[PDB]
């Protein structure tokens, strides 16, 4: 029955081996009796500031299992801290997924609890677990408290760009900027805006992989530990009911996630990770699904980078349950969630305590504010833009290309005061995709050249093959596929070329002949391998493009959780 | 870079905000981004690796020592490897965790690292990926657990599992007396209480100069262990300022000393594969033939299971491996540098021996000519290892009929079949259990003997395979046969009947079959299919190297330093 009994139930020479060592620290023999063993994937790390409190979170989950008669065991994987990993945390997104997948199948686990929070750590565990497909429940770590500074509030990342552009413009002092370090981010948890970590927590509960309310409650709130403990209870039942990830991660679950991602003004990185998760659970989902389901919908939460308020205000207003309830005419209602009820039955009666934060559907915060997927000769395989946090007057715009051949050249050249750029140009950035950076870093939201900032404007049309943080704003076209370092038509844009953007027409058209690109394409040579050694060589030579999830090619798909050979 | 962490923390731009504000979300003084040595502590704690269960208190011990010396301690996780839990074997996952530790050190602002390593595969996976960075690195072993206490006698980790199970199937031990010693064999924190792999690698780390003196043998629940993790936290901060990097410690002299110490302690056969992988990352010429050259003829000075009688607890109380290195005064590279800052002799030249019964003197060796021996012949063209420290002398030179098992499932079913034509003089042959055949190199070399033979009081008969063995195992077991049968090696061609000659004195493993018959047999040989068309295992089979080179992935060999990577925003 249980697969853990292939370890703990054997009455042979091997059963001694799988049991005698586990009893070295005092574990009662009844723990190996056949009750569900629960693996707790602990991404706790002091190098992951947003998950640094996951020791407590695991213990609450551990209590939950003991309450319900299960055998809980926590294990580690590589944790990813978006603020500290370099060249970028996305570079190691796939490496952590192999830790999760192999640690789950290789160990006597019947159920899985995922402690995820910090940006990249949410897809790392969701992707590795989907390839084993045991009864799995996700516990999100929770956001930080809203920043506090001089009687004002500070936003995670969103106020980092706004204040660094304000000092680059010369309108704010550099001393005031660095005085906000300890004042922006107090308290435990992940980014306090509607950035990647917050949307991915919403994606976890929009897909149905968590108990209701899991996304929005802050990390130091008491209900954070309640939900972790309550999910430690539920996962025991799910093992008995065999509620595997296959039954939750249906196509209707991904559509629902896309629907609420546009309703919350979600990160542009949710688009990439959701494709990678679908790529391993075995659900056909392309970028076109995001456009067909997303842009038509309005954005209903008034949170940065799209709005004003923060994740603290968002939870007190009702959180994701209140947002799903308002998508009641478009959500796949009978889509089951991890607690044994459909998504609509967990949110049909969710309250709303503040409509200035969570708007009514019939009176939304921003109309047609869902993410758009652009097509054209410059992005033949797709490119995304987030109009919720973009300038409307720039959504239909045409300008000359100011090209930055890579990120180094972009930093060597952006601050050049004798650069020929005005507000109406189109800043282009190349060689920052999966093979480009390497790792597809959040470099899309380029800081505007200082000459433009002093003029008094903070937005210009920027196109790139890189990502940007969910914390970021502006009119930024991202995930241009194929990337420049792959041979994509982005690699051939030169200074002076005219790029026209019409997000209403899904247009990213490069004004240049089909015959002129072909001579440029002949002189173009792919950049050299950045390491030719270690994980990075494996990454650049195996990672797929941004339009498919930026996953390693041999990691796509599932493999289940069979009972492997005995180890001796 | 002088203080590579200042590329994050000492930045006076926008990015400098990103790298500091987030770290300060739990209350960290701004002066921790001083430029003081930031010390990454790679914690392999997990409840699914019962031998690293106490590492949360170990990691805290390390931090204390870092805080004393004005450093910045940060712990971070990587995939942990519990050998008893991970199937089909924890070896298959060593190189994966090797990538975790390496990328976590290069991508994070770390001036120095502390390695918390206890269970078997947790030492190499941590040492390898650290060697690929060549940063100021200190290793901290978790310690062996207390001896097993059962019915007023002692139980040995791993060793007594083989010997009690071989007594159940021989019909002399209750099927329940086996399972009642279950909770009595392991009753404290730590790794295997024998001279298995986990204690050998702990002895390797200290003999390689990669740890403070006395690091190997300290039991986990003994208080000197926490003191050591605290002392290593003190020491690593000063090494960052001295820029004492791994390549300055892990030189050839260190590896040569490690081969010597492994022989005198009766170390595991698995230490051979892992040091070769460690050398392959750090960039030091070390070949399988070096192990026999430097180590075989050296005497075994340690009277521990599976070679002797006592347990790791006694080994610490007699002076640990420092007392062994002292008895090795006339063979070791005396002037090899260790982590504290003094040569290996200055750390051990006055090491006291409190018990000449478990740590013998050199001139009173427990066993002569007891180092691991590599073999050469038609059967193992790239080398095969054997541990005579736990073998039987009469079968050290032996020839007999072959009884073959095409894979391991075939063995689990044919070995017990009483209709099998085999006596105690036949050579047992097991195929398709090496890096690619199993997959991973599981410890199936110590094959259970035919139940017919065990009823004669026979405990040992010669057994060859391309598999590995438990460091706690024994017998005249030829191991690590390279190339493995799955990779096309000659072992795949052994057939029910061929005579196989063993002579470790001559280092000869010869299969008495014509050379032409073999190439004619290899006509009908077709490689086994990959176990998985997907996942890490697929990458593993198509990139793992053989046991002669350390079983690393080919694209993971060598080092890449630890230069400053590009900004992440
Ligand atoms: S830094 Fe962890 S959530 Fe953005
Ligand atoms: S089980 Fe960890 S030492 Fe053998
Ligand atoms: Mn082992």
């Amino acid at each position: 029955v249980r697969r853990s009994q292939a370890w703990f139930g054997r009455l042979d020479r091997d059963g001694f081996i799988y049991r005698s060592w586990m009893k070295n620290r005092g574990i009662p023999h009844d723990q190996f009796d056949g009750r569900p063993v629960i693996g707790i994937c602990n991404t706790f790390s002091e190098l992951t500031p947003c998950n640094s409190h996951f020791r407590t979170l695991a213990e609450q989950v551990k209590i939950g299992v003991w309450e319900s008669g299960g055998f809980p065991l926590e294990f580690p994987v590589m944790s990813l801290g978006e603020t500290m990993l370099r060249p970028t945390a996305m570079l190691f997104r796939n490496l952590a997924s192999m830790d999760v997948e192999e640690s789950i199948r290789g160990n006597p686990l019947d159920g899985v609890v995922l402690l995820m929070g910090c940006d990249k750590t949410t897809p790392s565990l969701m992707m590795g677990a989907a390839s084993c497909d045991l009864p799995t429940i996700g516990v999100s770590g929770g956001p930080m408290l809203s920043g506090k500074f001089r009687g004002r509030e500070l936003g995670s990342g969103t106020d980092v760009w706004k204040m660094s552009e304000e000092v680059r413009a010369g309108q704010m002092s550099q001393e005031e900027f660095f005085e906000a370090e300890s004042c922006m981010h107090r308290s435990h948890g992940h980014c306090m805006t509607m950035g990647t970590a917050s949307t991915m927590a919403s994606m976890v509960e929009a897909l149905g992989m968590s108990l209701p309310g899991n996304a929005a409650i802050p990390a130091v709130d008491a209900r954070r530990n309640l939900l972790a403990r309550a999910s430690g209870r539920r996962i025991v039942q799910m093992v008995k009911d065999d509620l595997v990830m296959s039954k939750i991660l249906t196509r209707q679950a991904f559509e629902n996630a896309i629907r609420v991602n546009a309703a919350i003004g979600g990160s542009t990185n949710a688009v990439i990770h959701l494709l990678a998760i679908a790529g391993r659970i075995g659900v056909d989902l392309t970028l076109a699904d995001w456009d067909a389901l997303g842009h038509k919908l309005p954005c209903l939460v008034d949170l940065q980078p799209s709005g004003t308020h923060l994740m603290e205000d968002f939870y007190y207003a009702g959180g994701v349950p209140a947002v799903i309830r308002e998508l009641g005419d478009v959500i796949a209602r009978d889509a089951l969630t991890v607690n044994g009820q459909t998504l609509w039955d967990n949110c049909k009666d969710a309250p709303n305590w503040n409509r200035e934060v969570i708007h009514a559907f019939n009176e939304p915060f921003k109309t047609e504010a869902g993410i758009a997927v652009l097509r054209g000769n410059l992005c033949p395989d797709g490119a995304v833009i987030k109009p919720s946090a973009a300038t409307p007057a720039l959504l239909k715009h045409k300008g000359r290309a100011v090209v930055f051949e890579n990120s180094e050249h972009m930093h060597e050249r952006m601050d050049d005061e004798n650069l020929d750029v005005d507000e109406n140009c189109v800043l282009v950035l190349k060689n920052c995709g999966p093979r480009g950076y390497p790792g597809m870093a959040e470099a899309g939201n380029m800081p505007l050249p200082p000459k433009i900032l002093r003029k008094g404007i903070t937005d210009m049309v920027r196109v790139s093959d890189a990502r940007m943080s969910g914390t970021a704003y502006g009119t930024v076209v991202l995930h241009v596929a194929p990337e420049a370092a792959a041979g994509g038509p982005l690699a051939l844009v030169q200074d002076g070329d005219i790029i026209e953007l019409d997000v209403a027409a899904r247009k990213l058209h490069l004004h240049v002949s089909d015959e002129e690109l072909a001579r440029r394409r002949e002189a173009w040579q792919a950049p050299p391998a950045p390491m030719a050694r270690g994980w990075v060589k494996l990454y650049v030579e195996h990672v797929q493009q941004a339009n498919l999830g930026a996953d390693l090619d041999f990691l796509r798909g599932k493999s289940g959780a069979g009972i492997p050979k005995d180890n001796h």
